[PDB]
């Protein structure tokens, strides 16, 4: 054990109320390593994971340590902060937005450790060990980093499941985390988009299921964008400082990035579910406050 280890492993974990990890608005930049660990457990908690699956909270502890602990902190956005702000809005999806009941539990599963899992050890948008010998490299690479993780003794978070529940876990695991690939997202979203606009989707087709976890991956990985704006500006300026230094051209970037990837996206999951309204309320507020800036700059 590390100090840290046995800190978290006796700590009590507040509910979801008082953490407020439901809000879509929520912030983390108040919140200590610590606090994030219990948040994310509160999370498996009330996901009904610990339950279901027969998790021991010295494992769970233990895992969640070294997910963290696999992050770089000296990189600006792409860090831990950044994997669990991902997760606790995959959790608020489930909840606030009412998903959970669109899901089964080995999905839900998947999703949450994927959110958490997707960037792990992310060096900057600019650091360039993709090297070698030359597609999604990045994140075959953090699914690796994910599965060695699951795979550590004392870690095995999924040493409940049978075989046949591990090898689904791990396939969707697998899909969720290259689905975070803006390239794949491009690619696949024409798709969904028809389907949705022809009147046509249906979560009860595998092939849709899995288009459709692939896009809410992206829309948790996104959510900075839908933050309210005094804290969006914050995530912005991390954002910035990993893009060029690991500025008055960054208003209209941001506007772009909206147009481009991130209106679309969340107009189509309030479709699937209105209650996910709110981050497309907050992605729209954020579009007119980068716009506005964009006009005097
Ligand atoms: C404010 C700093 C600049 O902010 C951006 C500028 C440009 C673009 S981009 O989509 O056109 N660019 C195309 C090339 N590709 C390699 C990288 C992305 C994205 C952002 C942007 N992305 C994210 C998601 C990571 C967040 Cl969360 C964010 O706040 N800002
Ligand atoms: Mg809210
Ligand atoms: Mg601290
Ligand atoms: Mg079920
Ligand atoms: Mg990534
Ligand atoms: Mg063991
Ligand atoms: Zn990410």
């Amino acid at each position: 054990e590390t100090r840290e280890l046995q800190s978290l492993a006796a700590a009590v974990v507040p509910s979801a109320q008082t953490l407020k990890i439901t809000d879509f608005s929520f912030s983390d930049f108040e919140l200590s390593d610590l606090e994030t660990a219990l948040c994310t457990i509160r999370m498996f908690t009330d996901l009904n994971l610990v339950q279901n699956f027969q998790m021991k909270h010295e494992v769970l502890c233990r895992w969640i340590l070294s997910v963290k602990k696999n992050y770089r902190k000296n990189v600006a956005y792409h860090n831990w902060r950044h994997a669990f702000n991902t997760a606790q809005c995959m959790f608020a999806a489930l909840k606030a937005g009412k998903i959970q009941n669109k899901l089964t539990d080995l999905e839900i599963l998947a999703l949450l450790i994927a959110a958490l899992s997707h960037d792990l050890d992310h060096r900057g948008v600019n650091n360039s060990y993709i090297q070698r010998s030359e597609h999604s490299i990045m994140e075959h690479h953090h699914f690796d980093q994910c599965l060695m993780i699951l795979n550590s003794p004392g870690n095995q978070i999924l040493s409940g499941l049978s075989i046949e529940e591990y090898k689904t876990t791990l396939k969707i695991i697998k899909q969720a985390i290259l689905a975070t690939d803006l390239a794949l997202y491009i690619k696949r979203r024409g798709e969904f988009f028809e389907l949705i606009r022809k009147n046509q989707f249906n979560l009860e087709d595998p092939h849709q299921k899995e288009l459709f976890l692939a896009m809410l991956m992206t829309a948790c990985d996104l959510s900075a964008i839908t933050k309210p704006w005094p804290i969006q500006q914050r995530i912005a300026e991390l954002v910035a400082t990993e893009f060029f230094d690991q500025k008055n051209k960054i208003p209209s970037m941001q506007v772009g990035f909206i147009d481009a990837i991130c209106l679309q996206l969340y107009e189509a999951l309030t479709h699937v579910s209105e209650d996910c309204f709110p981050l497309l309320d907050g992605c729209r507020k954020n579009r007119q406050k980068w716009q506005a800036l964009a006009e005097q700059q």
